[PDB]
């Protein structure tokens, strides 16, 4: 198809983000003097069909707050997926390092809004993300934020995705039903989005500090939730709490979350 590109066009450099994203690399598409990100299929995956399914979804996504697919190499091994490279790194590190007189509460709201626009678009396309978190959001020029879009899955709304037994999740971002039953949905992404919103509100602190991973389900089941961070507006906390409702059906849609953020700008 039109996405196939020449692998020898790419100069492969180091693993991206010091290896925290697995077999994703920084490369240069030499012709265009362009730095790109390159996900490869290495020893990790005896799962070639899965990698191809991932790429398939990416070919159907175009949004200003989702990482842009540039091409693929799947005419021979090893298979590649090639996206734009975001030069300022991930949102977690960015919040932790930033000057808070520049990254003000106004900018935090802009960040949150852009992420909720991305997720509204995925929701509408019946795609699930499964790893929404500050570490998987990327920063560009002028506080542009883009959500990473490797690892997405098709799943119609009203349907649920069941991860294989022994699949390992980022516990503190994972909805209780996903913890308990390996069951994922757009509403488990909404839950993760509330946790991301707390990461944004705290300038990238670690969630549920001092709580062991073994205790997180029991904490949530008994009705406890992370407290409102100092200076977090009540309306933003209410939204967080809506995302962490026990029943997935009671959690807002991303359409609703995005709207809430738009309204907050006018209410300001
Ligand atoms: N498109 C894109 N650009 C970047 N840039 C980046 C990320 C981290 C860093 S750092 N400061 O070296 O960790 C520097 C640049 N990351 N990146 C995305 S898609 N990374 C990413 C992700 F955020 C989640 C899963 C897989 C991934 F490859």
């Amino acid at each position: 198809d039109k996405w196939e590109m020449e692998r020898t066009d790419i100069t492969m450099k180091h693993k991206l983000g010091g290896g925290q994203y697995g077999e994703v690399y920084v490369g240069v598409w030499k012709k265009y003097s362009l730095t790109v990100a390159v996900k490869t299929l290495k020893e990790d995956t005896m799962e070639v069909e899965e990698f191809l399914k991932e790429a398939a979804v990416m070919k159907e996504i175009k949004h200003p707050n989702l990482v842009q697919l540039l091409g693929v190499c799947t005419l021979e091994p090893p298979f590649y997926i090639v996206t734009e490279y975001m030069p300022y790194g991930n949102l977690l590190d960015y919040l932790r390092e930033c000057n808070r007189e520049e990254v003000t509460a106004v900018v935090l709201l802009y960040m949150a809004t852009q992420i909720s626009s991305a997720m509204e678009y995925l929701e509408k396309k019946n795609f699930i993300h499964r790893d929404l978190a500050a570490r998987n959001c990327l920063v560009g020029e002028n506080h542009v934020v883009k959500v990473a879009d490797f690892g997405l899955s098709r799943l119609m709304t009203g349907d649920t995705y069941t991860a294989h037994a022994g699949a390992k999740f980022p516990i503190k971002w994972t909805a209780p039903e996903s913890l308990a039953y390996n069951t994922f949905s757009i509403k488990s992404d909404v839950w993760a989005f509330g946790v991301l919103l707390w990461e944004i509100a705290t300038y990238g602190m670690s969630p549920y500090p001092g709580i062991d991973l073994s205790q997180v389900y029991d904490l949530l089941e008994k009705g406890y939730r992370m407290e409102q961070p100092e200076g977090c507006p009540p309306k933003v906390y209410e939204l967080m709490r809506a995302c962490w409702k026990w029943s997935p059906a009671d959690r807002p849609s991303f359409a609703e979350t995005h709207q809430a953020f738009e309204t907050m700008f006018h209410d300001s």
